[PDB]
């Protein structure tokens, strides 16, 4: 592995397609190795742009737009941060010689639920919830009847729990459909009754597949609120979780860190979905590991061996997710949100108009329970105004 | 403490005066809090500028130039990375209401050996090498005569060893005096301390008081640190004494921030040497060794936030990547052999080199400090620096 010096002729150039808080840390990790960073998003002054050598604003779902920026910047790597991007162009570009992280196919399969679910369940024969896809209200109703109650309906292209409804009875059929349309095609999944859920951060690298200690999390409105590590699990469940994760990542292909979402039922594990990149719940790794999930993703995609990952003990993250409308957000009472074994991150997002993740609180303790309280408490201390 | 959002009207603005690798990490820590960063240096594309919102290239020794940039950017904090700045202008600006980290007086006292040394030895009554100031070869010649051999001669406005000479013999004096003019017309003649080892006691002064990082040991060569490690093994008595010295010094200098207190240890005795009113290069080991790096600590402190505690993650070490060549397009090969479990490397982004220059650093942890040092050294040594 050979790296150039940023801004010099032999520079190693990385293009980030999505400049949110996750891309921001990847940018900082690239910058720490003198890697040249070009940050792309759909709005100006996006978090990763604050720490990039150059920034561009385009429609990331527009293949033509994608090709233009790639031709202009000639990056060695293209690192997407989200699912909603021009995956067919990524495939083309990859064929033309661009290194798409982890690979264009991994991005194509995961941008919509159909690609990934069918691969996991049908091709890899991994355990998953029951599911049925639907492209009409009528077919939607037929799917629910077959799957049974309760079930969850979700748009095939969505994130953060958007357009999803937990369906308990036929009464909600009409509204569930509407709501889902607001997020065409949908997935209807049977409800898995897990003991708990985890994110297994799995790194595929030149030296093999590595696993971070399991990360547990709390969802609210199908969006992450708190995360912690390590999540206690049986030896058998851990092993089965690792086998599943290893299969998924290798099937998807290429080097990078993946966030494998799993449901745990005693010693049994069920596959949910996977981010072919750093995962939001993995932000806990900003305090809990020697190498954060961001540092690990960078290490792997550059072709360097991971070697190993150190976990420092019980830790947790808690989101800073206010609700307001402002283009000039401020954060007060910060003196009461940081301290011994307690930190915060403020993303630099330029504005908000409703609910948006503006930061994260991080803590360590002698138990995950204590870490979770410490982190939640700190996040709540922050006085968001605008 | 109220923080705005960078690039927004209520943004909190930090101006870095010096954009090297140390400034680069402070910038990162500011950016992690959505603090707006303006990186200033005397050359373009300095490391901290890569990660800043914007930058300016000026002669930091030119007070007017300094005022102009300051006035243009209206920063809420002015954070120096080096001694070579128009400190007089810092004083004024502070007088006009600017927040200089840790305080302007602190910078002034330490940019001139005569200030800090007199403060420490005289005012503070602390243990230091013997020394003498002089304004003429006569006085110099005279002084070296008072100190004896061997002895060190340093400009009063010198760093990285620039303009220094270790004198064991009279023949040198030709040179000595002339060298003290090469770099930096006044000097200091210090006695030689025969310590068991040197340490850097990273001391943070914040709203919740003064806290210490575990002592950092190091190896210097040709005025450049080569390897540093933590924690350096010393007696509790010695550590206790070191902290005392550090506290006394930081509080006397005043202001919030992270200070690098340089000390010598002989048995249970500790001798004050000097202090950086900012993060110290040897403290780069803290990038792997603690929950809060010296850079994170500096920012936490200057922003008026509480530190609470500092966690140390066992034996750790840093080893510099310090090649010597001339190039404006450096590349680094064999990196795959410089990273792995408990091992990381940093490459600074310096635009060019023309002689000896620090281009990166290797960081390692292990079961023993010795093992940590070797792991780090070996890693730094595997990087192939091409021109
Ligand atoms: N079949 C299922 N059974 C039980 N709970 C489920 C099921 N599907 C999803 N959930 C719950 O809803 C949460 C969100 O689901 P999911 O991750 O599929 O949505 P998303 O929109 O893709 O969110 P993101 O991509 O941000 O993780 C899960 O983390 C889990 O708590
Ligand atoms: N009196 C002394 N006795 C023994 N060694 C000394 C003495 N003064 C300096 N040294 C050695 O030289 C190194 C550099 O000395 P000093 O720190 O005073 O120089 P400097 O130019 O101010 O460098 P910097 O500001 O970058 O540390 C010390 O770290 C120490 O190893
Ligand atoms: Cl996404
Ligand atoms: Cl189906
Ligand atoms: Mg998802
Ligand atoms: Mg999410
Ligand atoms: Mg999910
Ligand atoms: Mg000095
Ligand atoms: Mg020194
Ligand atoms: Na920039
Ligand atoms: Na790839």
């Amino acid at each position: 592995t050979l790296l150039g010096t940023a801004l010099r002729p032999a520079a190693t150039r990385v293009m980030l397609l999505g400049s949110g808080e996750l891309g921001k840390e990847v940018a900082i990790e690239c910058q720490r190795l003198g890697v040249e960073v070009i940050a792309v998003d759909r709005y100006a002054d996006a978090p990763a742009m604050h720490v990039a050598h150059r920034s561009h604003v385009i429609n990331m779902l527009d293949g033509d737009a994608l090709r233009r920026v790639v031709e202009l910047e000639k990056p060695h790597y293209i690192v997407p941060e989200i699912e909603a991007i021009a995956t067919d162009m990524l495939i083309q570009l990859e064929e033309e010689g661009l290194n798409v992280v982890p690979c264009a196919r991994a991005t194509k399969l995961t941008m919509n639920r159909e690609g990934i679910r069918r691969l996991a369940a049908e091709e890899l024969q991994l355990p998953t919830s029951t599911y049925r896809f639907a492209d009409s209200e009528s077919l939607f109703r037929e799917a629910v009847a077959d799957i049974g109650y309760p079930c969850i309906v979700k748009p095939v292209m969505s994130s953060s729990g958007k357009g999803q409804t937990f369906i308990r009875s036929a009464e909600q059929l009409a509204q569930a459909w509407k709501y889902a349309q607001q997020g065409g095609r949908v997935i209807v999944e049977g409800v898995v009754k897990f003991d708990f859920e985890i994110t297994l951060l799995t790194v595929s690298a030149v030296d093999g597949v590595h696993f971070c200690a399991p990360v547990g999390h709390r969802q609210e409105d199908g969006d992450y609120r708190e995360s912690w590590q390590p999540q206690q699990m049986s030896p058998l469940a851990l092993e089965r979780a690792q086998e599943i994760a290893r299969k998924v990542v290798l099937a998807l292909g290429g080097y990078g860190l993946f966030g494998v979402e799993l449901f745990v039922c005693g010693d049994e594990v069920i596959f949910s979905e996977v981010s072919p990149r750093p995962h939001d719940t993995g932000m806990v790794t900003l305090i809990s590991q020697d190498l954060s999930e961001f540092a690990l993703h960078v290490r792997a995609f550059l072709g360097l061996p991971v070697g190993g990952i150190r976990q420092y003990g019980p830790a947790a993250s808690a989101v800073i997710l206010p609700q307001l409308t402002s283009q000039n957000v401020t954060f007060d009472n910060v003196q009461n949100a940081v301290g011994a074994d307690l930190q915060i991150r403020l993303f630099g997002k330029p504005e908000i108009d409703g609910s948006r993740r503006l930061g994260v609180a991080l803590a360590t303790a002698e138990s995950v329970v204590d870490a979770i309280e410490r982190a939640k408490h700190a996040a709540g201390q922050v006085k968001v105004q605008g």
